[PDB]
Order: C-alpha cells, then structure tokens, then sequence
C-alpha cells in the first residue's frame, strides 16, 4: 500500500544493521554475522535494482570490517584457534564458500597456507628439483598404494609432491595425445573402422580416471557450485566428446569393415565424424593448460586480468553478429538470381578461383564472416552478365560493410577494453590471491592422492578460549581503530 | 673441398651454405646494436629507454600466445594428417606458389598457424582431393576460430596492457634516462680503451678531517631546513 | 617456534633503522648507511613474499633521503670533495 515508504525502511533497517559498532556490541560471532550479512545484502542487490549501489557499498564495508577484525591478532595460534574453529581450516572453507575475498589476502594468512603447504633456494634449484619428479612419478604412486607406509607413502602425501606428480600426469596425457599423430602408428588409412592402435589404447585409462574424478567432483556439488566455474562446464563439453568418440567407433567396429580405398567413402561415415570429435576433443583437452599458471606468481595476475574481460567482449560479439545478420540478407537478395553453377569443377570461396560466394544464406555468412581477415579477393561481386549497375551496388554494400566492421566498431572494442583494464587491474592481487588459495586448498586433504593414470568437553573447552580470543580481538578493535583514527579527521565550521 | 662446381649441384649442409647464413644473422645483430648509441642523445633518450622498459610486458604475453598456437596445431594436425598428398607435385608446402598440403606434419602446421597471423596464407589450404564435404567444414570451422581468439581478442589486450603500463613508466622517464647516460659517459673518463678497435693491436687522515667537518655542516642545514622547517606546514586535526 | 612475530619483529627493526632522523643522529658516514640499508631491504623484498610493499617502499624513502641530504650543498669544492671521498 505504500511502496516508497516500505522500500525506504528496508533500506534504513539494514544499514542500520551492518555498522561496525552495533556488530561488535551485540553479536556472538562477529565473523559469520558479518558473512551472513554480506551474502544477504549482495544477494539482494539483485531483486531491487533501483538502490543497487547503496546495496553494493555496505556489502563491501562488512567485508572490510571483517577484514580489519581479523587483522588485530599477534600470536600464530591465535590464529590458527581462529581459522580452525568450527576436520581442518574449516572456517576457511566456509569464507572460501562465501566468496569473502579480502579476508584471504592477509598476510598472516597466507603465510600460515604457505607453510601447511611447502611443508618444506633458487630457480635453478627449484627447477632442477621440480623437473626430477617427473620422471619418477609411477613407481612413487606405486609405493603409496601398495606400501603406504613411512617410507614413500607420505612422500605423495605432501601436498607440493601431490601437486607435482599430477602435473607430470597431464603432460604425459598430452605428449601421448601428440603422438597419437604419427605415420609410425598409423598403419592405415583405408580401413573402415579398425581397431584400436597402441596409442589409441594407452589414452583410455586417462579418459576412465578422468570422468570418475569428474563423477566425484559433480557428485560432491551436484550442478550446484559446480557449474558456476566455466573450467568445470568445459571439462563436461569435453569428456562427453571423448565418450561419443568410443561409442562412435565401436559402432564402426561392428558394422564395417574392409580394404576400401579412403578417397571413394560416403560423407557421415561413421570413421569420419569419429576423428573430427576426436580432434575437437584434443584441442579442448590440450587447452586447459592456462588454468595451472594461475599457481605461477609472474604470471598469475596477468593470467585473471585477461579472465576478467570476457563480459567485456561477450556483450560486443552480439551487436557484431546482429550487424552482420543484416548485411548478410541485405547481399543476398541482390545476387541470388545469378546462381552460375554451370559445370565448375568446385563451388564457393573455399576454392583456388573464388566464385559464386553470394549465393545462399549460408554461403554469403560465410563470405561476410571471412571478409573481415581479408581473405576474400575482391572479385566476387561480379556476375557473368553484364548488368553493369548491379555489380556497382554490391560493391557499394560490401564496402559499407567493410568501413563499419572494421573500422568504426573494432576501435571501439578497443577503446572499451582499454577502459575496462584500469577498472580491474587496481584489483589483480587480492584476487589472485583468491584464486590460488583456492587451487591449494583442493589438495590439502586424503582425497584424490593419486594421478588419474593410477586412479583404478571436547568443544566446551574449545569454545571456552575460543570466547576469550573473541574478546580481546574485539577489545583491540575497538581502541585501536573506531576511536585511535576518529582523533584524526579534519576540521569544519 | 675446392673446387668449381656450379652452386645449384651442391648438397646440403654444405660448409659454405652455412657458413654464409650464420654469416648473415650475425650481420644482422652487428648491425642492431646502433639503438644503444641513442641514449646520448636528448630527444630520443627517454624515448628508447622507455621502449626498453616494455619488454617484461611483452615476453609474459608471447608465453600464453604461444601456448594456444600449440593446442591449435596439435588439434588441426589429427583432422588432417591422413589427407597427405605428395603425388609427384614439383614443390610442396605453404612456402611455394600454389600452397599445398599445408596441414600435414606438426612442423608445417606450426608454419601454417604462425604466417596465418599477417594473413599470408590463402583460404583454400583447408581443402582435400576427395570430396570429404565434412571435414572441410570442421577444418576450416578451427582455422577460423583461432583466427578470432588469436586476432581480435588476443592481440587487442596486448594493446590495452601496453597502453596501461606506459603511464606506470613514462613518470619516471628521465630519471631513469639520465642514469643510463651517466653510464655511458663513465664509461669513457679512464685511460683504459683510448683506442679504437680497428687499431686495438697523513695523506687521508687530512682528507677526513676536512670531509667530516663537510659532512657536519651538511646535516646540520639538513635537520634545521627540512625536518624542522617543513614540520610546521602541516594541516590541523581534532 | 612463532613465524608471525619473528617476522614482525624484524619487520619493526627495519623500519626503525631506516628513519631519517635516526640516521643524522648516530652514525658515521649517513651516505653508506644508507646505501647499505637500501640494498639490504631491496634483496630482502625478494625472500620475503608477503610483506614486499612495505620493504620496497622503504628502500624508495632511504633513495629520497640520500638525495636530498647530498642536495643541502653550496660550494663547488664541497661537491667535488664529497664525491671524491674513498
Ligand atoms: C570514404 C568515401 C570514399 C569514396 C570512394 C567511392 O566513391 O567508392 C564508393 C565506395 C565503394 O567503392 P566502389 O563500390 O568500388 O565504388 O563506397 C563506400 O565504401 C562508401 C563508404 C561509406 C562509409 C559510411
Ligand atoms: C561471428 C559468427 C559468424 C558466423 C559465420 C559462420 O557461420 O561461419 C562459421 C565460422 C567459420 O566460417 P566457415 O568455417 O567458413 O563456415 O565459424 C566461426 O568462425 C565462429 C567464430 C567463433 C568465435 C568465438
Ligand atoms: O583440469 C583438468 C580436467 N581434467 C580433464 C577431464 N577430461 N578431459 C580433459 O582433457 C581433462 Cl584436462 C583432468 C585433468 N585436469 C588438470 C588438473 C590437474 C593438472 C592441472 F593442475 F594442471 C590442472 C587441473
Ligand atoms: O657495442 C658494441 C659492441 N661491440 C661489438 C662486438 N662484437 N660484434 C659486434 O657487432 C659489436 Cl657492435 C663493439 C662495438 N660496439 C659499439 C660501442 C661503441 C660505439 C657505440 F657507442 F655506438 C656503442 C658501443
Ligand atoms: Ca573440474
């Protein structure tokens, strides 16, 4: 019955609520009542869309408050109290679920990460110590899981080793897919469906390990946080390529199978779409390597800046192909009449002599997407006849094409990203830091210890010093910041 | 070996040959080193320096570009690799009038991805003697995909790294550039090369007592005019 | 036996020695005594990957007060000893 007026008290009410003072009067647990009222107010900020950025600045005030609470601490086991309070770091955990940033890149923190995770130089020493791994990662498996004792089996345990020895997995995965190309183990290629070749064979255990780590992992979030990292959405589209590809070949196993020349098969032979997955599936596979340097610290940063401008070009190809879409059925109608297909060896662009480009829908898309590398010679827009005014306004539309794609609304692609960059690179650090205490906390426990080729009262007390660390952390606070910094504000009238 | 054979009769890997290409290459870099002459000029100084400051901001990106060539090639080499013609043709490869058989071996589709950069290479590589009217589209539907993340979406953020990191330079321009000229003059103050290359073949106890008294009155007009003085220009507070 | 305040202790040295003030007062030759504690926090920011901000931002604060403290001149001579010495 009152819009204005109910809007407005929400408003108050919660600003009210996320004040640093009023939290740390009355409040049990500073830190999730800081969470939740992070979490609350971001989500919030979705289905109002009128007092976004009020919504927007008080989620990041409680993050910093929270950040600041965190910092008054002057003792390791404080801390690790602090962080562990509740099988380990499980507050950790629940910041890194609920995307709290700025309370992960402190110092102290991740020192504490650092030194659970090197568990204990120079480059050539690291890489001389990083490389020898590899080339002994099997038998060290072997030893864990045949023999976990304290021998070898903690070795692997460590999780620098862990991490090391999965790696040295991957780049064996793609130096075998590399070689699956080769005349060597290519017997040959006028067989319909042979079957598998050596190479062909050595791959499959990685594809198995693989899916059954993929299984675990969606069978831990179930669609749910799981989708979210576009990583995890490509690995989907990229295992199901490979499981098509087996079913694919099996089924050309048993239905053909003959000494017939490769040059006289019919399209969609089953061996034909099966290879065309398959090399889909290897670039895929092969392109994930960008997501181990997030781990690197040179490149790390430079790694999630070009991350973040994808929103920044994804709004922008639209608008492109919209253009393009009109462009191409403005050039259709004009040629579509002179269809000359009369007897030409080939038909298209696709050929050494170009012709017949503006034909049909498809044909002239594929002319105007290839148009803006250059590669279409210009003579295209003619026709066998003579009618010497058509040929003039086709050119005339192919030009205005060309101005606008290339130099009107690339440019400003251009200066949109330049803009974009000094948005976000004054936040490149407090990210990456993110990032990669993401990617060490998914090796800290017993869980996957294993490379994918080898896949196949008690807190009364607790809560007692928990409370006294709570009360001098909030003690600190509030001394030293809420009133040690207001004697320091300028003066007025 | 001496002897005179006609050049078009000789073997590879033939002394001379290589003799002449290193040859070359090291004209090449005896001749690039004239940038470094520059810094002693005062137009073009700061200039060259602070090209020379952008190449961390280069070498980091090349890394990545790099990276996606490889997983590119490594893809487009499985479509193709069974497609190898080689029936009698007088030349073969990219690198010959008529290109042919581009997308055959690892080492000629790294050829291929690379040139396709300055747009060298002609459309109908992706193209086969038989009529396989699938695979010509895959091929040609990659070829293009790596035309656009390599082109337009790749190389536009080299750009807008760049054009971020010359205002975190360029501020401090000359005093990087007068250092780097004071080196290059103290390397000259000595009677150590004094020659072109073409034809190459108590008594401190003072001093301290003077330098401290120096360095007395130095720190007294510091701590009076800087430490003092500028203490009271400061603005107020609660 | 406690990383954190080992390191913040000797973070809180550092800074200490590298104050302008401290410098003028006990000291023999201010010109190495800053030299020295410039490299010194410069390679020590290498080391130690946490705290880099901090220890960079010193070396830059002993770099000003060297040059402003060789600035306070006012004779050829003294400039031509001071740059002399060994
Ligand atoms: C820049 C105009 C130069 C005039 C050149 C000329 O007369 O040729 C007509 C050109 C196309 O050239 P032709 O079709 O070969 O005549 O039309 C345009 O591209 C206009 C661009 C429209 C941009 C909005
Ligand atoms: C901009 C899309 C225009 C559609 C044109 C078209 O249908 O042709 C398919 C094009 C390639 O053209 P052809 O292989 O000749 O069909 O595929 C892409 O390059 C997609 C780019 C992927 C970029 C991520
Ligand atoms: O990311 C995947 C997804 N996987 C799949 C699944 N199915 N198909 C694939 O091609 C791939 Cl890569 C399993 C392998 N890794 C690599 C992990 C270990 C090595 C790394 F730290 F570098 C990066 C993470
Ligand atoms: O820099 C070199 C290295 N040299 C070599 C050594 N071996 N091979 C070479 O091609 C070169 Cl240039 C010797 C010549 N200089 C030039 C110096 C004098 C002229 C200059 F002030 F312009 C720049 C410095
Ligand atoms: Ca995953």
């Amino acid at each position: 019955v009152d819009s204005l007026r109910h809007s407005r008290s929400r408003l108050n009410i919660y600003k009210a609520l996320a004040s640093p003072s009023l939290i740390a009067l009355s409040s049990e647990d500073p830190f999730l009542t800081a969470f939740q009222l992070s979490w609350e107010l971001q989500e919030l900020s979705k289905v109002e869309n009128e007092f976004k950025a009020e919504y927007e600045e008080l989620s990041h005030q409680c993050k910093h408050f929270a950040k600041d609470l965190l910092d008054q601490t002057r003792s390791s086991r404080e801390l690790e109290l602090i962080l562990n309070f509740r099988n380990e770091l499980a507050r950790l955990k629940l910041a890194i679920k609920y995307r709290q940033k700025e309370f992960v890149a402190q110092p102290n923190c991740q020192q504490l990460l650092a030194s659970r995770w090197y568990d204990e130089r120079h480059w050539a020493g690291k890489l001389i110590t990083c490389v020898f791994i590899g080339l002994m990662f099997p038998l060290l498996s072997l030893c864990y899981l045949v023999a976990p004792k304290s021998r070898y089996g903690l070795f692997i345990r460590k999780p620098f080793i862990k991490f090391i020895c999965h790696t040295a997995s991957y780049l064996t995965f793609l130096f075998l897919l590399l070689l699956a190309s080769q005349h060597i183990v290519s017997n040959n290629p006028d067989r319909q469906g042979p079957k598998p070749t050596t190479v062909e064979w050595m791959i499959l255990p990685w594809v198995l390990g693989f899916i059954w780590t993929e299984i675990k992992q969606m069978w831990d979030g179930g669609f749910q946080d799981y989708i979210h990292d576009w990583w995890n959405l490509m690995d989907f589209v990229m295992n199901s390529l490979y499981l098509a590809t087996i079913s694919l070949k099996i089924v050309a196993y048993v239905k053909y199978s003959g000494c017939k020349p490769r040059d006289t098969w019919e399209m969609w032979h089953p061996t034909l779409v099966a290879e065309a997955v398959f090399a889909i599936a290897n670039i895929f596979s092969s392109l994930r390597l960008i997501s181990l340097f997030t781990a690197n610290s040179h490149l790390g940063p430079l790694q999630i800046s070009l991350g973040r401008m994808l929103l920044d070009i994804l709004k922008f190809l639209f608008i492109y192909c919209l253009v393009l879409l009109a462009f191409a059925n403005g050039l259709n109608q004009l040629y579509f009449y002179y269809e000359n297909s009369e007897g030409m060896t080939c038909k298209g662009i696709r050929c050494e002599r170009q012709n017949n480009a503006f034909s049909t829908l498809f044909e002239t898309l594929q002319s105007l997407f290839w148009s803006i590398f250059g590669l279409i010679s210009l003579y295209v827009t003619n026709v066998k006849a003579d009618h010497k005014f058509t040929e003039f306004v086709g050119a005339t539309m192919f030009g205005t094409y060309n101005v606008i794609s290339l130099v009107v609304l690339l440019n400003m692609l251009i200066a949109m990203m330049n803009n974009s960059y000094q948005h976000i690179a004054d936040h490149a650090d407090i990210e990456w830091k993110f990032a990669r205490t993401k990617l060490w906390m998914s090796y800290f426990e017993e869980g996957g210890t294993l490379p994918p080729p080898f896949n196949i009262a008690e807190n009364v007390r607790l809560n007692h010093q928990y409370q006294e660390v709570l009360r001098n952390l909030v003690k600190r606070y509030v001394a030293a910041m809420i009133r040690d910094a207001k004697t320091e504000e300028g003066l007025t009238e």
